[PDB]
């Protein structure tokens, strides 16, 4: 089993910035099997660039957990996992620095890059996700679908059922 | 046991329109315990503007199985469930009009409506799921960029280790 892996982050450096976004695709038996987003509230919050370059908004994450308690998890959601990103070297030292930062933990886990994949198997002269995708001719995606949207409905119903077991909740 | 549903369907017409996409989550102890989804195949081609309302294409549902075949998996997903749904009279019309019609059954379920409980507790302009999870700070409303960008990787990664 696999976990493909794509980051959100604060800056370039893994030392001292954070990561404000995950999203994950698990695959078994060559098949997409389920998944994990989640935005991530940054103890210190996003400059004017940040903002400029993600698109990530102090707004969007102004109500969101922190990596204390995303973390643990999103590794849970791996454990056995071989890794896969594009360029993956990136989001994977993010990865075991924030797995020591705050979880004490001395982390390794074997990667696949799909970035240095496609420089085995292709020609072409940028390796971006976007070229190896074209080259490729896979596609026409459909991201937003029913799911995501039964998805958001059921937070919708769970926060309604918490607000209900407050006596008085419809004063 | 709860399973929260969204569907996507041609129009709003019950008289012929059909259901081309169901997405369902199942819940137990305030819990995600199930996914469903699938795209289904119509008798009836979609329209351009169906294509560009739902975002879906004749090209992607030429695969896809049709409704004779999903349902009953479908109603098998389904099973003993409160059914939730936001605005549930439309999709839930829809459902017991399909089952009516490829499968002869009278069919019936309680269900909740996340759009009548926005009703008691909130009081907005607007009772679209859009205005409801801004309001109760749920947002942003379908941004998961970074799940996007791992499903085109995960193509990529499956379309290499299946090739060269």
């Amino acid at each position: 089993t696999f976990v493909v892996l794509d980051f959100e982050t604060t800056g370039l450096d893994p030392q001292v910035d954070e990561i404000i976004e995950i999203g994950a695709v698990k695959i078994q038996g060559g098949q997409i099997v389920d998944e994990y987003h989640t935005l991530i509230k940054p103890s210190r919050e996003i400059s004017r660039k940040s903002s400029e370059i993600t698109g990530i908004t102090q707004e969007m994450l102004e109500n969101k957990r922190s990596i204390e308690e995303v973390l643990p998890e999103f590794l849970g959601f791996l454990e056995d996992s071989i890794i896969v990103a594009h360029n993956a070297n990136f989001d994977y030292r993010f990865l075991r620095l924030w797995i020591k930062k705050v979880m004490g933990l001395d982390w390794e886990r074997p990667y696949i890059d799909t970035l240095a994949l496609a420089k085995s198997l292709l020609k072409l002269r940028s390796y971006s996700l976007d070229s190896v995708v074209e080259k490729l001719g896979l596609g026409p995606f459909r991201h937003h679908r029913a799911l995501d949207d039964a998805r958001v409905t059921a937070q919708v119903f769970l926060r309604f059922v918490e607000m209900m077991k407050k006596e008085g909740h419809h004063h």
